[PDB]
């Protein structure tokens, strides 16, 4: 077994990555499957559709690779990522490091220590025009998770970030 | 200006990656292009040479498959020049293993280059070479996984 | 001000990463300085190296130099908002640290760190059992206490089949 | 077999990558050596030896063959500067050696070094550091000698050449 990791803010490229990641062992005729977040299993074209990796770990069951776009929205990733490469199974995850006040997200962290390879993209950011490493609420929100494209957040370098 | 590189085998996911490195740059509100070579099997061409005009008011350029652009180097190099970030996907070596069409020229006065592995399709490792399934010859023959394999050192000989 | 971070088990290549990516700024006349932990068993050229357990201490001193490194940030129980804090001054900060302990187990609020970084690698090892990609760090002792310093002599750089004792 | 290849300008921070890589094979218990190229070396402040530690010196690696000939592991940095580079690190490959390369794309006229771009055409691992700029201290990626010279091969430190931008480069 065996897993990848990526990171990085919003607009890093990170959910592309991920398919490009998951194609090479697709396309050398693999086993591969897709869960991503929903917000209420569900199929699509192709890949799943979850809230809770461990609903759909009986039909994965026969998978050899699987992807998550956005890993941080599950809460039981760590165990679900790990306990399946244990079983021989390649888990490529994609997901945020920090929330929007550049806070560690749910859980996820803890994933990277039991990772293989692991490693943190970069944006362009959207105020200066240079690498952007940091995701910015645009609204003066709270609540932790609340999803959104650029019309809600913004790829920030660290001198923008700062209001 | 600004030029990237990126190379390997066929099925490393070249095109994608591209494409993802470019988005980033258009999902900032940016100028962009994707250029790519034609009568095989974003513009479409065979010469960027003649694009320029068009693409004249762009600050990112996308082109898969580089190598079959003969006019390349130059005009990744001159646009960059210019303030134009170029991004550029191609391979390195032909099913000989062989340098691609003045390509690797183009490493050199690139600001990025990266070469990415794709799965064997033998032994099912690190693929890092593509190989021809047929017995044919001419350099420049355009195919899909029904025509190559993306394989390791070992598996590649014969 | 920015910050750069290394990880990965040990045998890794880690420390050595660090000290290259340090070189690059100096060797570009740039304020350099390494903080690293009273531990191991450090090359040549100009104003270099501190010594210290707690980051906060030798603030002062590092106080005029642009660039930071730390071989083995973990240790450090004060890095993470150091090295933030620091950055926020303009200052280039490169740590070098293990992720997991050898039960991998998160390193002393170590996974804090990376959320507040701009750039972020993970490194591997060649493993010392089936000598494929390590990426994980074991210890060969039937110790316990999370903390106890050593080289191959101790530890070993494993894959995942080779970690499970 | 397996080849690796690091590039980039200079004080990119090359041949120290390269000895990090190895070490890590040498720390697995591996043979493990490093050739370099030597007439007119020195820097500052064929025979087996320690330092880079079980290291050698050559000039073309088709001489010291027949002795690293029981090693998995080479090290060569400053690769351009074996014309008989490509085909050694090939061959050796073939044999089940891992030939981790160090060496310039380019030089100061930024033109393919000797022979050397053929060379990551047959690589499994190809990758090209950054080094700073030396002007306007930002991501150098090619080398510009300070000098008003010409002839391609000549050795030196910062004293002699510079870690440029592309702004930069047009001196
Ligand atoms: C920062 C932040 C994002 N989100 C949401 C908004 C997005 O739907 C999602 C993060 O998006 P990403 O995982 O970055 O989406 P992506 O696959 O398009 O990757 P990238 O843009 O880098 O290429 O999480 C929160 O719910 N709370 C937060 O604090
Ligand atoms: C290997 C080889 C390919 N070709 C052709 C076949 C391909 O259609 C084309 C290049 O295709 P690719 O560049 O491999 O298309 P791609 O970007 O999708 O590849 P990847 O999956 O890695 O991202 O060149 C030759 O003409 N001669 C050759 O020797
Ligand atoms: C795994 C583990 C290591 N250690 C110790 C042993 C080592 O002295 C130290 C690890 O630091 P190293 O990674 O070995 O620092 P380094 O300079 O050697 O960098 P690298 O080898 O990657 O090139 O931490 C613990 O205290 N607890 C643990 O759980
Ligand atoms: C650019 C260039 C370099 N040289 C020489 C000078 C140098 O001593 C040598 C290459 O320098 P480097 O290989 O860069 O020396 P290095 O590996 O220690 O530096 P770094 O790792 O930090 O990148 O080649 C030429 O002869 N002609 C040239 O055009
Ligand atoms: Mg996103
Ligand atoms: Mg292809
Ligand atoms: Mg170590
Ligand atoms: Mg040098
Ligand atoms: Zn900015
Ligand atoms: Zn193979
Ligand atoms: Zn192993
Ligand atoms: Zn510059």
């Amino acid at each position: 077994g065996h897993i990848q990791l990526i990171i990085g803010p919003m607009f890093s490229g990170k959910s592309t990555e991920l398919i490009r990641r998951v194609r090479r062992y697709q396309i050398a005729q693999y086993k591969c499957v897709t869960i991503k977040y929903s917000n209420d299993d569900k199929n699509n074209f192709e890949a799943l559709e979850a809230t809770k990796l461990c609903d759909v770990l009986q039909s994965i069951t026969d998978f050899s690779v699987i992807g998550i776009d956005e890993g941080q929205f599950f809460p039981d990733i760590v165990e679900f990522c790990e306990r399946m490469a244990n079983e021989g199974k390649i888990v490529i995850v994609a997901a945020l490091d920090g929330t929007f006040q550049r806070k560690p997200f749910n859980n996820i962290l803890n994933l990277l220590i039991l990772s293989e390879m692991v490693v943190k993209l970069t944006a362009v950011c959207m105020k200066c025009f240079k690498e952007a490493s940091f995701s910015k609420r645009l609204g003066e929100e709270t609540e932790i998770e609340i999803i959104g494209g650029n019309d809600m957040y913004q790829s920030v370098c660290r001198k923008c970030y700062v209001g």
